[PDB]
């Protein structure tokens, strides 16, 4: 990932959404689009999105659904252009091979989500975060998210996952992560809203990546 | 509900969902629509479902994510015309909470899942569900979603969610619950594919009815 820092594209405005990535991307080559974009302006915002600013493109989906209608949600994301797609481990180890399945008829890949970023993490997701890790290492998952807000625990997530596996780790900004400190365990971090509601994006992004030099 | 049953809609083409739907809706007043179908054809399915046919529509959006995405997700989808939808209460109180707060605010419903339907979900979800319901008693929350496939589980459920909760279960049929057991305990079954990839839908729904009206 291009300077370690991957956008994430939460406005719910085309056009928002287009000039904010156009503005940043000299610095962030992977945007990370969820369903706030894709509800408000269809799935084809994706493709959209790869050809403007031949970015790499991960949907945010958070797949917890059963193992069907996962694969259904997984072939149409790739489908319509993504490059990579988060899915809950919570749901349990069907789930997450079906989403595998589809990765690899497509030749796409599969992010595994272990722990939540957000106070409300702490309450179920939290106390199953480690076994949910060693599920994605016993199924073969290569590509893991984990918290920016709880180094100690992007930490331990390291340790299961090992050095090799990919790490990404969102809350770092608005939800008080911070960048260095996350990039200690993880591979890239994810920035929203630190980003997209600047007064100046490009200006936002350049000091990140200027704090991430550094280190 | 009428006759206490929903069709899982999770075809993945406009043309088809169209005409399943029209061929069952004597049977059936609510729609629960999902991202197979919505990922496919865009957001504008749900106002075309709910103008063609008149049903309610429930979006399985098993929203999972922080809360703030959680708000946008919410937003958009009453937005889009849905009567409900069904979020994953394994992410946490504040998670839950923002739903909420969203479909306070439109004048929309939440229905909160508390244990999955498929074999996975006895990993990690059906350790939590107990207390994942109480937590959805505590936040107010009227409506739930609990498994076809565990009859034990869902007497559980509806015991801790008290008898005027509204409670609707998947996993009938297809995945091997049975009506009428399920009816025991949830006010109304959901189903998919028993109906949507049968022969003969309306004959498909009208049996499921007749073994509901022996009740
Ligand atoms: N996928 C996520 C898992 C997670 O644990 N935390 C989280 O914030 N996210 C997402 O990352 C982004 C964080 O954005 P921000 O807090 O920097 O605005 C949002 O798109 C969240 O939905
Ligand atoms: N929302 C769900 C929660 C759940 O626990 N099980 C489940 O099957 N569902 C959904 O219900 C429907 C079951 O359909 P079928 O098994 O009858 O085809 C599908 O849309 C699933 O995604």
């Amino acid at each position: 990932v291009m300077n370690r820092l991957i956008l994430a594209m939460d406005l719910m405005n085309r056009d928002d959404a287009l000039r904010v990535t156009g503005e940043v991307r000299e610095y962030i080559d992977t945007v990370k689009i969820g369903y706030p974009l894709v509800l408000s302006e269809g799935m084809d915002i994706i493709a959209e999105f790869r050809k403007r600013f031949g970015c790499r493109i991960i949907a945010d989906f958070k797949v917890a659904n059963i193992p069907e209608t996962n694969e259904k949600i997984c072939r149409a994301t790739f489908k319509a252009g993504a490059d990579a797609i988060i899915v809950h481990g919570f749901p349990g180890a069907d789930s997450v091979r079906a989403c595998l399945n589809v990765a690899e008829e497509m030749g796409r890949e599969v992010f595994l989500l272990t722990e939540m970023s957000h106070p409300g993490a702490e309450m179920f997701i939290q106390g199953a975060a480690d076994e949910i890790a060693r599920m994605g290492v016993d199924l073969g998952v290569k590509n893991y998210v984990g918290p920016s807000t709880r180094p100690e625990r992007l930490s331990r997530l390291r340790e299961i996952i090992g050095q090799d596996s990919f790490l990404i780790s969102p809350g770092v900004g608005a939800q008080g992560g911070d960048p260095g400190e996350t990039l200690r365990f993880a591979d890239a971090i994810i920035v929203g809203r630190s980003i997209y509601l600047a007064d100046n994006p490009a200006a936002a992004a350049a000091g990140i990546i200027e704090s991430i030099k550094d280190l």
